[PDB]
Order: C-alpha cells, then structure tokens, then sequence
DNA sequence: TGACCAGCTGGTC
DNA sequence: TGACCAGCTGGTC
C-alpha cells in the first residue's frame, strides 16, 4: 500500500460524480480515448456524441457531423491521425468539418473550426504519397497545431 | 454552453487534483490509456512505472518488470491485449508477469496477477495461427476473465 | 516541419 | 469461449 491512497480515497466520490456526469452525456469511460477531455468541449460547444457511433464523432442541434480531435501541448505540438492511414479513412472524414481542442495538460485553452476545404491541402499529401510508396499505410502522421490555428477559426 | 457545464466548474478542482497527483506517479494524462485506472493500481499494489516506459508496465521494489491489464466487468467479458498479435510482440510477453485489474465501470473489484508459466495456452496457440494464418497478424485476440480468475493467485 | 517508431483498448456472430 | 470488425493518442528526431 502507498501513503497517497489516502488521498485517492478522498477525492473519488467527486470522480464518480464527474463519471455520472459523462455518462449522462454519452460517454462511458472517463479514462479512455480522451474520454474526460471530450465532456468538456461538448458542453462548451453543445455537441453530441450519439449512442452507438464509432470514434469520436458529434452532432450539433441539426444533424452535422464533427470529428474532434485533441491534444496536450504539453507534450506535442501536431495532432494524432490514424495509426494506420488510407484512401478508406481519408474518405470517412472528408466531407464533415472538424473540431480540435487545445489542452495545457487538463486545462482547456483552445477550440478551432476547420472547414473540410482548409483540410484538402492534407488529405492529398498522404493519398498521393500512398501511391509514390507502394501502396503502404501511413503511420499517424501529424496536423501541426499552427497549421489549425492559422487556418481553422477559434470558436473559443 | 450547456447548462450542465456549470456543474461540470463545481468538480474542476477536484479533478485537476487527481491529476497532480498522478503526475506524482508518472502518469502524464488521466483521460488516456486508463490513467485514473492505473493510478489506482498502482497506490494499492505499490508498484512503480519507469520513464521512457512501454505503454503501461510497471516495475516492483526489485526491477521485476510487469504487464498491467484493465477491464470493466460490466461491458466486455475478456482483455485485450495487442491490436496486431505476431511473433515479436509475443516474444516479449513470454518473459513478464501480468496484473488483471477488474472493475465494474470505474470501481475496481478485484486484481489477479498470471505467471508466463500460466499464459503459455495462449502463446501456443497464436504463434500457431500467425505460422499457418499465412504470417497474418491477429487483431486485438482477446483473454476471458473465467480464465483468469481461474488460474492466477488473489493479489486483491 | 516529414518520416520514422510505438502505445492503451471495445464490439460482434 | 475463437476469429474476425474497430476506435484514441505519444515519442525521438
């Protein structure tokens, strides 16, 4: 046992306060897939993940479709994609606009808009090196975050 | 924004405390790769991560490296364990211990801990596959829990 | 920065 | 309970 339970046993019951809360909104584990993170845009913005979708995907009041994405500047500086990129996941996306947050650590500084028109220059760099490579899939390549915030337009 | 979000100030600090304090612990973010989760874990069965570290694996007061799985008990019924399965993943399993946290949503419920000695079943039989599967990979196999509590000794 | 490398896991017939 | 479907990021340079 460490001296630090202590203190983990103190603060859960405001933990699962805060799980009861993502649940109500969605979410199901607060500890996985930036899970914690997401609740917080949502209800900044007012989106809405629905039941039974597949990856983080939302909703406004009228049936657009997001994707988010988020990071911790903290630690990196370009967004994570598909670990395992393709003409297949590109197409998944290309039509809906995307949403990125910015995060120091767990604090929130930033949310961006970026229209799939301002997202073009991407997908063709990575569909036209999967042909100039034989046909390999790209390994998470990264969005630079001053990329998004050059183009993209702060909506908080 | 969305009324809840006001709530959603109230359990800030709270939380941004759990995340100070696993950052004590290294764990950098406690909305990924079941930071909350592990941290939890890790206070109960003393154990410690090293920097520079290989996912989510931990080391005791004597360098014996260990593997550390989570599950919630009340939506999947068996662990992941490798999105691509193959022999060199494998060849690093063989060598290490695993701890199996169980939970029923975010509330651990027990921890059994497996020797390679015991997990040898299923090298077995996914080297066999791989081998003959045509040196395909094997997405994300999973391990029952019955299996686990089963054949592995009551940490917790 | 581009291109390298890796990691946590959940759902289903 | 096997063998398939799939998601979220990080790290050295």
């Amino acid at each position: 046992s460490h001296p630090d339970l202590n203190k983990l046993l103190e603060l859960w019951p405001h933990i699962q306060e805060y799980q009861d809360l993502a649940l109500k909104h969605g979410i199901n584990d607060i500890f996985q897939d930036n899970g914690g993170k997401l609740l917080q845009v949502l209800l900044i913005t007012g989106l809405t993940v629905l039941p039974g979708r597949e990856g983080n995907d939302a909703v406004d009041n009228a049936g657009q479709e997001y994707e988010l994405k988020s990071i911790n500047i903290d630690l990196t500086k370009g967004f994570s994609t598909h670990h395992h990129m393709n003409p297949v996941i590109i197409a998944k996306y290309r039509q809906v606009p995307w949403i990125f947050a910015i995060y120091r650590g767990i604090a929130i500084e930033a949310i961006y808009r970026l229209e799939p028109k301002d997202l073009e220059f991407y997908y063709d760099k990575w569909e036209r090196k999967w042909y100039s490579d034989g046909h390999k899939d790209i390994n998470n390549p990264k969005i630079p975050v001053k990329y998004v915030m050059e183009h993209g337009t702060k909506i908080y």
